[PDB]
């Protein structure tokens, strides 16, 4: 079927791309980077992240695959030596697909803007103090003061979420996790401190107290939004689909990345 | 139908119990503490915990209710002033039921012993050093050295799990969370550090490295087990059933307990 | 002697200032905000912080006093009701002085710039990834990757240092404490994680690995420095001098601010 | 002069001991394990710890040296290959001595008992809940509820203190650090959470609220004390003296143990 391949841009990732394309030339596979059904990422998890956001409007028609030319990644989790076996099983098809949950972020102004995140979305101040009221399912939960907040996907829990003390969630759990950044807790300002894991259909909204300008990141895209009235987090109805050609368990992927390999 | 009421044992909880029983006497309600369908706990979350383990072999035939004579609890979450309205709606029936996940703990010896936990199960050393190999789904994940480990239910995340840095999970998520106690991480011993959230059907097993004696707790029951070969954690197939007479959201219950009320 | 008074600028702090000045008019006290020997801060700890940096070149000739028109502060630690008793004991003199350690920050370019910090100095990235080599006493200690680093004074440990997990140090200890911000620790990048407390004459230097641009803060002053070659931290030879008119222990000040008052 | 050598008891540590003794036989050195002036520990930090407590009543007449037959230790910080160069410089004398601060622990009953700690002293419950009032310099600081408390020496900060989130202090700082174990913080029970670093002459006392029985550890000695009325912590007037034959900085020792070697 139709396929395309992105590359980190360095020498080793470009040459591995040209080899798979040539290998794909020996099968009924059409290269099409406009309406592809297979998207192969060669490089790292960041290269995978860019491939995800390049085709985030066609998520239900694509099965992603990641190849890591460097260290092992949680998304680019196949060694370059498996490329020739990869193009082989990709051309036959009949493979199985695995789906991971995504995070929807809505930004309301004085107008709206929606985004999808494969890892996490963070909110910080535009320079001054960061103060937001945290509203869970329309119930005011807390007034947060500190550096910022981070809402992570399940598979995103191994990224920025881990550095903030968040838990690692298996990606089969449809949920989202909220962690704090350098919260100030004293006699008069109190946060929950613990990370919070929210299930599907739970809406977490951040509302400004004074400053209405926040530096909002979604994966590696960080944009200063101005005159913000609300930031809404919830598990997305959309899922990212992976092509599965063998068994590489998430917990094993966690072990290899943080314990030793 | 059949019902029973447990009490913390102090004066205020005993008198509230006798009042509900007398109120129940005005309805078609038979007091039966052998095969009850309604179990009312009056006191605190600990009183609720004892009521749970008193009838853990009849979990599918019972809807639990907790009344807090002291501070608000996550299980005993109804004020004593709601007792007369409680006995009223309990007698009519037609109420809705809410189910929370439970944790199964299996202990293997040189023989087996199984337990159910409403909050958490912890493992510690019998005095010496605590060292276990952590095996997730038959894959060796890590060798843990430290004070001990804690596997928490979703609703149990607000108890001991919270004190160890674990996240707070909404109890509609069928999962279990593993946290570390004072892990030693250096050049040669490394743990994941982050809490781990496991979905249904994921089996986490602890295996001894040297000492085969561990102090194992299950909720408030702590027993020294000897000649242990394995400790297996997994989400239980059984669930605890609550009677729901109005709306008291979990996140609201979290706010009232840790932010302010 | 010579004195001056700064104010937060709001109504209550301005009027308390005019009252103390009028009270000072009944004594041999000359108002001089150019070469003062007494500097009174009325407002909050931030107002005190501005008063410190306004006269940081005359630190050895000044005894500072802070009055809090709002909540209790660690520097502005005297209630407005003590103002008339304050001006009284300040005019007589013969009071005792207390000294707190300060932090010296040196920035080297491709040129040098030095600063003094009463609370802390932080280093972060100019947008991209923050990576620095940490060199303690000319010995390379670690390569830090994460959000940033914070070096705190003893009295500054109750501010940003506390939010990052740092310890609270009694200000009679001449030392400085370094804490991490959202460090990434995996198989290939490892930080110490624990906060580090350095004594006098220990030099901690940060050196760039790739990006030479860092957003450096010193108390509430945050400046983007460009083409940076080194950042040097060490306990300053200078100390801030407080006027002591009664006993308000630091640990008591910690209790009142974080436990309850 | 007079000297003695302790050994871990395994084969490699025993043989290295007999070699140094034979090497000492070529010098004016008398083996005396009753009134030694040199105490050499061969094994690990635990072997060093036992050597410290074996001669804790003669601390001012002894210069300790540690040799690690296994991994590098913070006290046993000299490789076995340096033994022949060690016995050489030890016999000549004229070496320099380095002193580290120690922690004094006093236990009051309904009678008193005092102890010295090279690493730390911990207090925990005898099975039930651990609740103590924390009194700093006769001022009630907090009511602690949780697993227990740990007061660490400067050099002890790299041991149990590190696992609890405490900071690493350079041992030239005469101070002690208090850390919390799994504290419960909610609406009604609040602890400081942050570790606390106390200077010389600051007295930290723990007082029972209900249970008067506590499991108290001092380094590796753990004893159940009964009918306890008070536990007093303070920096000891005594110091441990090390023989210094070259330069092995503490921060370098920290790097080798936790970063990589
Ligand atoms: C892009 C990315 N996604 C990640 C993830 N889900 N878990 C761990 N690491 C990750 N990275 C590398 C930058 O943090
Ligand atoms: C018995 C109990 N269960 C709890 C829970 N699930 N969350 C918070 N607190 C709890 N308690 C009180 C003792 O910790
Ligand atoms: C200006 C300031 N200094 C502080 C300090 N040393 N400890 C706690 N709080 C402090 N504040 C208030 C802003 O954090
Ligand atoms: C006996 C000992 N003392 C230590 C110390 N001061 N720092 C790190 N590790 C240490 N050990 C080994 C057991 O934790």
């Amino acid at each position: 079927m139709k396929y395309m391949i992105t590359s980190k841009g360095d020498e080793k990732s470009d040459l591995l791309r040209l080899n798979m394309i040539a290998g794909f030339g020996e099968y009924d596979m059409e290269y099409d980077d406009v309406e592809p059904e297979i998207v192969i990422s060669i490089g790292g998890d960041g290269t995978f992240l860019s491939a995800f956001h390049q085709y985030e409007e066609r998520l239900d028609e694509i099965a992603f695959i990641g190849i890591h030319t460097g260290h092992l990644g949680f998304y680019a989790d196949w060694r370059p030596a498996e490329a020739d076996k990869l193009v082989k099983l990709l051309a036959k098809g009949e493979y199985q697909k695995v789906s991971y949950p995504l995070l929807k972020t809505t930004v309301k102004y004085g107008k709206e803007a929606t985004y999808l995140a494969l890892n996490e979305s963070t909110v910080k101040s535009s320079g001054g103090p960061f103060v937001v009221d945290v509203v869970i399912n329309d119930i005011h939960f807390e007034r947060f003061r500190g550096d910022g907040l981070c809402m992570s996907t399940p598979s995103g829990t191994t990224a920025y979420n881990k550095s903030l003390g968040g838990a690692l969630m298996h990606p089969s759990i449809e949920a989202m996790q909220l962690t704090e950044m350098a919260s100030i807790n004293n006699r008069v300002y109190r946060t929950i401190g613990s990370p919070l894991v929210f299930p599907k259909h739970h809406v977490v909204s951040l509302q400004p107290v004074n400053d209405k300008d926040f530096q909002i990141s979604v994966d590696h895209l960080s944009i200063l939004h101005r005159d913000v009235q609300e930031i809404r987090y919830e598990v997305s109805a959309k899922k990212i689909h992976f092509a599965r050609f063998r068994s590489f368990p998430f917990w094993r992927r966690v072990h290899d990345s943080f314990i030793e390999d």
